[PDB]
């Protein structure tokens, strides 16, 4: 079965395909959409692939730009649609998540995202037994401030991933817990995919017009 | 044969369906993403279309919004990939042309879009005998002051069309033309489908790859 995925959700644009296991992905900083389409173009060519075999679409649902992530969805739609295909949002947190589980093996993340204006997308997953990144109910819209006051109220050893550990490097300094390096600061489409992959077996897809970006 | 039109290019959002003769069209003015998709799928459902039926697809290559231009092609590239469907690149001052002649009759058009920064797109479009218009190779980019310049040059009645005018007041005053009002102001996907149609005709469709605004 195969699935692709596409990002645009923070400074970050990649698009990668899963097709039992194997992955052809492309990752590249970015205008959100004149490298999209090439991209995708790009990655059904190398791994000759045509977007109507495709089993589903896997797209960016964010949170990240609030223009980035509509213009990756509205792509992510138009391509899906003209092949009906169905849909999978992919957190993107959970995504860097993933993406520092496959670089350090880390299995307890803390996703935070230096977002405009002082704010962070935050979010607390750890990875199950099954595979399953748990937590997604933690995402939130935060202030620096109220923060470093989560994270006193967490304990154990996590890795940390995204933009806002950078922007905010006080966050990880004046708290108590062990925090390791996720290695990851933005998104990669090729992380989306075994996300995606666990929503598709249990059947978490939905129909072109419902693929919106998440609200927090 | 079908034809889907969409067009982002100005700050009017549009989609119509051309069904031989028979059209179905949305307009309304925009955010130049979250009301195409819905658009699309409505006129889709409307007409009791699918994409996959569809004979092409027409994008409005603007001149026009830089931003607002490339998001409605990018989507446009997706839903024709995804269906495998030719492109049809159509013009977005000939689409106004178009606009003029089924709003008044008018078969000659003096195009011009108010652009940012005191800037207009210009176009001379005349139709000939066949239905065509005439004049693509006039396309520009223009300095208000160049433009009442060009009309010294022209002679003859005319429509016009466009943001241009209304932006600058005088340019339809100290010519000593014949202007008519076009009664088109922004472009809608309607008009695109004769133009599309045509050109279908002709077989002057493109490949995804290859649909790209125009360069003035």
């Amino acid at each position: 079965m195969r699935i692709l995925a596409i990002d645009t959700a923070t400074e970050a644009c990649s698009v990668a395909l899963w097709n039992n296991g194997t992955i052809n992905a492309h990752f590249e900083l970015c205008e959100h959409t004149q490298r999209i389409l090439p991209m995708v173009q790009e990655i059904l060519a190398a791994s000759g692939a045509s977007l109507n075999e495709i089993d589903a679409l896997a797209f960016g649902r964010g949170p990240g730009s609030f223009t980035g992530v509509r213009i990756g969805i509205g792509i992510a739609q138009g391509l899906a649609l003209g092949a009906n295909l169905p849909m999978i949002g992919v957190s993107t947190l959970a995504t860097m998540a993933q993406g520092a589980w496959r670089k350090t093996g880390a299995t307890r993340v803390l996703a935070a995202i230096d977002a405009r204006m002082g704010e962070v997308y935050w979010a607390e997953y750890q990875r199950d037994a099954q595979g399953v990144w748990q937590g997604e109910e933690t995402e939130a819209v935060l202030k620096p401030e109220r923060v470093g006051e989560r994270l006193k109220q967490l304990s154990g050893e996590w890795a940390t991933v995204g933009t806002g550990w950078s922007a905010w490097p006080d966050l990880a300094k004046e708290c108590g817990l062990t925090l390791h390096d996720g290695e990851v600061s933005l998104p990669a489409a090729e992380d989306m995919l075994p996300i995606a992959s666990q929503k598709l077996a249990a059947g978490e897809t939905v129909a072109v017009e419902h693929a919106e970006p998440v609200y927090l």
